[PDB]
């Protein structure tokens, strides 16, 4: 399914994602996108950040309004 994104340094972006995807390794797969530390990335949905084991399509990231991704690097 394709979840929809937003990262502080770019706009909404469509993101295709499996429903087995852990929110984590959606971290992870976003961090790959535009290569950015996915040790300072940060994710927010609803306000807070979502359990980093658990399937993306049971959290509703293509539901609950749009996805907003920031990162929060030391050194960039």
């Amino acid at each position: 399914m394709i979840v929809f994104v937003r990262f502080n340094s770019s706009h909404g972006f469509p993101v295709e994602v499996d429903s087995d995807t852990s929110i984590f390794q959606l971290k992870e797969v976003v961090a790959k996108r535009q290569g950015v530390p996915a040790d300072q990335l940060r994710v927010i949905f609803a306000g807070k950040e979502l359990r980093n084991d658990w399937t993306v399509q049971n959290c509703d990231l293509d539901q609950q309004s749009i996805v907003h991704i920031v990162q929060r690097p030391w050194r960039k």
